[PDB]
């Protein structure tokens, strides 16, 4: 499994800030837009892109506050990410896209697609944001720790002051051990404790047991859109999962129109880090089939 990130940095000014993005592959045709989540960056896609890039343009931004993108003194609410991602997509002139999305990047991508349904030609997704109706549907092993994260004093202490989302949660979201290079590359954006705001606001945004009500609503709205859309869909899932347990993956593979579902083997949240070969191969192949 490659630890390298052999992509030249590109930057675009967005709302007066700058965002970093990978942009590889051919200049024409429909681009594939890869959206990471918490607490990753475009780095999470490094072993998936090289399988897609021979045939398609691959664009992988770092969310505002993350990666190599700028770090303005925001609250990094989901609304903030929405604003910056809408503006990134316009600043690059993108017209139609294929979306490849994960964790909070999935809330972004689905919320975009709902609002711009004529510009979305396919969606591949994995470990994605859906409403978690009660805390019982959060996995038991991570339950206590996510509940602590969703406080101000204790959660900030953990995420911001002790860097637990990077040091603890991130390796607990991958079945294989991450290597020290890997860990250092995920550490890099968050060396300064003050830059850890998004790492804490994210889990506080998770739509769990009805809260926060605004996020619950928005997520329900794009899940309804999704259930009704004929757009081609590709769902990766793993066992036991985190956000998407196998039973849920099986239900969505039948409930969503035009949905192909692919089991990656063992997986928790960062499926890309457990089976990037399968994921990149199956995306490249599926992309071919969107023309058939
Ligand atoms: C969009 C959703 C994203 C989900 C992201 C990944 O998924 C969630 C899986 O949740 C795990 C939640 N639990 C913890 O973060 C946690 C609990 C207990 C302990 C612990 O060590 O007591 C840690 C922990 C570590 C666990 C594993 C680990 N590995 C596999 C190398 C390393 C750990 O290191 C630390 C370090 C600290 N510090 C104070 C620095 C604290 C806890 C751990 C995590
Ligand atoms: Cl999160």
């Amino acid at each position: 499994i490659g630890t390298g990130f052999p992509f030249d940095p590109h930057y675009v000014e967005v709302l007066g800030e700058r965002m970093h993005y990978v942009d590889v592959g051919p200049r024409d045709g429909t681009p594939v837009l890869f959206l990471h989540g918490n607490p990753t960056s475009s780095y999470v896609w490094r072993n998936i892109i090289p399988h897609v890039a021979p045939t398609h343009r691959c664009i992988a931004p770092d969310l505002i506050g993350m990666g190599k993108s700028d770090k303005p003194d925001l609250g990094y609410f989901f609304d903030d990410h929405v604003r910056f991602m809408d503006a990134f997509i316009e600043a690059l002139g993108l017209e139609e896209v294929v979306l490849v999305i994960h964790d909070w990047g999935s809330a972004l991508g689905f919320h975009w697609a709902k609002r711009n349904p004529e510009r979305v030609k396919g969606i591949a997704f994995m470990e994605f944001i859906r409403p978690i109706p009660t805390w019982d549907e959060w996995p038991e092993f991570a339950r206590e720790t996510f509940q602590a994260f969703r406080t101000t004093d204790v959660g900030r202490k953990l995420i911001i002051d002790q860097n637990v989302f990077i040091e603890g949660t991130l390796p607990m979201g991958v079945v294989r051990p991450l290597t020290e290079v890997e860990m250092d590359h995920y550490r890099e954006p968050f060396l300064n404790p003050v830059d850890r705001e998004p790492l804490w606001r994210f889990p506080n945004e998770l739509p769990i047991a009805g809260e926060p009500a605004n996020i619950v609503a928005l997520v329900e709205e794009y899940m309804d859109w999704l259930h009704q859309s004929p757009v081609p869909k590709l769902l990766f899932w793993g066992t036991p999962g985190v956000l998407i347990p196998p039973a849920e993956a099986a239900r969505l593979a039948k409930s969503l129109p035009n949905c192909k579902a692919v089991d990656i083997g063992p997986g928790l949240n960062l499926l890309q880090e457990d089976n990037p070969d399968l994921i990149g191969s199956e995306i490249a192949r599926w992309l071919s089939t969107l023309e058939i």
